């Protein structure tokens, strides 16, 4: 699956991401491409904010969604 | 500070707050009290929906203010 990440600031990044990924390793995954440690980070889908439990999927997150990343 | 959330079956419970609390942690706070989880959560204060990364303060919601609990039915 590919997905897209935008920084509400701005760009757009894409994440291929299986449907199983949990939120938490996704953030783990904007980790290396943006640098804000998964902590720091906020992922919203759709007006929602993900916890870190759940996976893609459990939020029926297709393939070539935007999320937002917002810095905490 | 104490606040109320008004509950599913309309009743009020109390919490214990900080000013500087954000609307993620406030949410919480209700899991433990009605078990619902944060991502299933509406709050509802003034007619309006309060957002996670904003504190209490950010909503001027003093001492004793009463939010809304609203159960999500869907959405994405």
């Amino acid at each position: 699956m590919q997905i897209f990440v935008k920084t509400l600031t701005g760009k757009t990044i894409t994440l291929e991401v299986e449907p199983s990924d949990t939120i938490e390793n996704v953030k783990a995954k904007i980790q290396d491409k943006e640098g804000i440690p998964p902590d720091q980070q906020r992922l919203i889908f759709a007006g929602k904010q993900l916890e870190d439990g759940r996976t893609l999927s459990d939020y029926n997150i297709q393939k070539e969604s935007t999320l937002h990343l917002v810095l905490r």
